[PDB]
């Protein structure tokens, strides 16, 4: 070779059981690799798909966490929360799932609306009855399945 090859960011080190989930973390990176790797090399048909594997595989990450240490109890709060800190899981979507009247949830920002200012939430959190009823007001029609953002099909809990 000639040059080395590393470059990550951390703060504070992890305690000996981070050892016990050390490798299944590792194994995301190639597997991120593939869909990354098509965003440098080879980047013309099927591209939106590939983003979608890489933000889906944070679910997984999430339920890994989440089933070790809200089911197995095999970790400690300073681990779990060491790995919330270090880029593992996402405290925010676990605890939009464990709310009320969040059974059809696919990502953070693919599912939130605000009556401030202005309105950032994503279309498939809105189910195809509320998206009719849009059509009917501004005399036209609508059809929608899946969102850009992520590879959903169209996700709604209320409707
Ligand atoms: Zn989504
Ligand atoms: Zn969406
Ligand atoms: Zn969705």
């Amino acid at each position: 070779g000639g040059s080395p090859r590393i470059k990550t960011r951390r703060s504070k080190p992890a305690p000996d059981g981070f050892e016990k989930i050390k490798p299944t973390l590792t194994d995301f990176e190639i597997q991120l690799r593939d869909a990354q790797k098509d965003k440098s090399s080879k980047l013309a048909a099927k591209s939106n798909e590939q983003l979608w594997e890489i933000m889906q595989l944070h679910h997984q990450r999430s339920r890994y966490i989440y089933t070790l240490y809200y089911k197995r109890k095999a970790i400690s709060k300073d681990l779990y929360d060491w790995l919330i800190k270090e880029k593992y899981a996402d405290k925010l979507l676990i605890a939009k799932w464990r709310k009320t009247g969040y059974e059809k949830l696919c990502c953070l920002r693919c599912i939130q609306k605000n009556e401030t200012n202005n309105g950032s939430t994503c279309i498939c959190r809105v189910p195809r009855a509320q998206l009719e009823e849009e059509a009917r007001k501004k005399g036209t029609q609508v059809s929608f399945h899946q969102c850009v953002h992520c590879g959903c099909r169209g996700c709604a809990s209320t409707d």
